[PDB]
């Protein structure tokens, strides 16, 4: 299995979502920085849910449909207030393109599949979401 | 035919340029002054031992030789505005045991592919003058 990340700091303990078989929901909450993370998926039979990072700002939904995948992640890691966190996260699927959302420049990344799917998350989290990874499969 | 394509980064000028995965990436030559002209990839393709010649001529030439059981897993650089054209202006790979450049005096917007589990196994991307971007087939 095919791990790429992460991108970000190392404040907090790790986490890692293992792959789904399909995301159906992820769910950003961001305010100066993004604080954290929830995805809702599908895993051997099971509807299952995570949520990655600390409590509060504002969330956002991405939800995802049938032929509807993770394509594509960008994002920016900054040090805030003495902490190296994700300072803007953004996702894309091959039917939309969603934010990034957060107000916090820094060292950006970009990762465009141009040919698989976004399929998982591992990172650390802290009070803020510290790093994000993801698990590609084809 | 499973495939994992991620990239690539860079421009939208130029021809396509897609070496497929390989079963063995032998050795890397990325020709590289100001910016990354270029990159010399020798690999054993089924049977037989290639070497596809991507981007452009000048530069210095500069060669990563991989051991038996030493894969890339990392690519880093960055990606700018030079002479009206955006080409990949530094890059730099990082196998399991040393870690080669970065090559190319230019900066500009960053990327970075930290490979956690897995490895890299062919580049797509962009050529012409330079290189304006660079792709990269994972595979564990
Ligand atoms: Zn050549």
């Amino acid at each position: 299995a095919i791990k790429v990340g992460a991108w970000g700091g190392n404040g907090g303990s790790a986490f890692d979502m293992g792959p789904a078989y399909r995301i159906i929901s992820v769910k950003i909450f961001s305010g100066d920085v993004v604080d954290a993370v929830d995805v809702t998926f599908t895993y051997y039979g099971k509807t299952e849910t995570r949520h990655f990072g600390g409590s509060g700002g504002t969330p956002h939904e991405i939800v995802l449909q049938e032929g509807e995948y993770l394509v594509g992640m960008k994002g920016e890691f900054g040090n805030y207030h003495g902490v190296v966190v994700v300072g803007k996260l953004g996702f894309s699927t091959n039917k939309k393109s969603y934010g990034p959302f957060g107000n916090t420049g820094g060292t950006p990344f970009s990762l465009p599949i141009a040919a698989g799917k976004i399929s998982g998350f591992f990172g650390r989290g802290g009070d803020f979401i510290d790093a994000i990874g993801v698990y590609l499969e084809p």
